[PDB]
């Protein structure tokens, strides 16, 4: 029936160091994975993912309907016209199973010039009451900078893999303006499971979320130990095995654009599984005005005829497009 994808485990610890040859050997493994299925697991990453999962569970399982309305994005609460990205994405009992909480750069405050200018895709995070969820905000903001650090190191690997100096991507990935987001997704156990929340793929597979390419430069994902992801290959969809100690990494469609599809954005989908689990992506986005001149690693000169694409315009279009194709999450 369904084969299993080759997803290598890459020790990324050299990318935090100064052994340049060891970093090249990591870059080679990133290149090979990016040209095969497009996924790899980053191991020896140094992030306490046990505390991540525990604090996230405590939040999902203790927030009340009252608090969810207070935090809801505008899709679920007409009063919150300024919350398009950041806030709570409600489940709909009997109809929609998944629920999530999304937050952005903690440096996006009312004092931030992008917030003053009302620039699209920039928002101030909303948080639950500290007394009802003690330590949650402190944990979540710290985690943002923890995975920001991991992501910066990974971008050095991708740069070296493509033959560029190690700051080629990372120089556009800055704490003061990154549009990167964390999403804390709960997939619940439900009995009976609402049929409306299950989609049937063309090939008969039951899905929670249909095929898509990620709107990101790269995606840095922690999931609990329940198998669910599939990646499309020419020979059909292949199962991605779960590993709840590592981060699963793949390219988004901005990487595909700027490399002239040398590193494709892998198409993937989420199988339906009736099990309580967590999916915690960090979407590595650059700044609103970040532009990287596209290039083609296949050509000696590296010349490409693709237009440079501003990351802000890419992100605004891509988020809307994904909602329109696969539905409001
Ligand atoms: C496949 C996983 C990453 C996860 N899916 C997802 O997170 C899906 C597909 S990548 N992503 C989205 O809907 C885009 C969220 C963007 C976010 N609100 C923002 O403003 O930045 C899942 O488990 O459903
Ligand atoms: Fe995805």
């Amino acid at each position: 029936s369904v084969s299993k994808a080759n997803v290598p485990k890459i020790d990324v610890s050299p990318l935090f160091g100064d052994d340049q040859a060891a970093k090249m050997r990591v870059a080679q493994q990133i290149d090979a994975a990016s040209r095969d299925t497009g996924f790899f697991y980053a191991v020896n990453h140094g992030i306490n993912v046990q505390r991540l999962s525990q604090k996230t569970k405590e939040f999902h399982m203790s927030i009340t309907p009252e608090e969810k309305w207070d935090l809801a994005i505008r899709a679920y609460n007409k009063e919150h016209q300024d919350q398009v990205r950041a806030g709570y994405y409600l489940s709909i009992p009997g109809k929609k199973a998944v629920e999530s909480f999304c937050y952005l750069n903690p440096n996006f405050t009312p004092d931030h010039p992008r917030i003053q200018a009302k620039t699209p895709t920039h928002e101030v995070n909303v948080w639950p009451d500290e007394t009802k969820h003690p330590g949650f905000q402190d944990f979540a903001e710290q985690y943002y900078w923890d995975v920001f650090g991991l992501s910066s190191a990974l971008l050095k690997g991708y740069a070296l893999a493509l033959g560029k100096e190690e700051n080629f991507f990372a120089r556009h990935f800055k704490p003061d303006d990154t549009l990167a987001s964390v999403v804390l997704i709960r997939y619940p156990y439900l009995d009976p499971y609402p049929e409306a929340a299950i989609k049937t793929a063309a090939d008969g597979t039951k899905l929670s979320f249909e095929w898509h390419e990620d709107v990101s430069l790269i995606t840095v994902l922690y999931q609990s130990n329940v198998q669910n992801l599939q990646v499309e290959t020419a020979a059909g969809y292949q199962d991605i095995e779960a590993d709840d100690t590592g981060y699963l990494i793949n390219c988004g469609s901005y990487m595909a654009h700027l490399t002239n599809n040398y590193y494709k954005a892998p198409i993937h989908r989420v199988k339906w599984v009736n099990a309580e689990r967590q999916s915690l992506p960090f979407f590595v986005n650059l700044g609103y005005d970040s532009v990287i001149d596209p290039f083609d690693p296949r050509e000696p000169n590296g010349k490409s005829d693709r237009e440079p694409l501003s990351y802000g315009d890419y992100l605004q279009n891509g988020l809307v497009s994904l909602i329109n194709k696969n539905g409001q999450t």
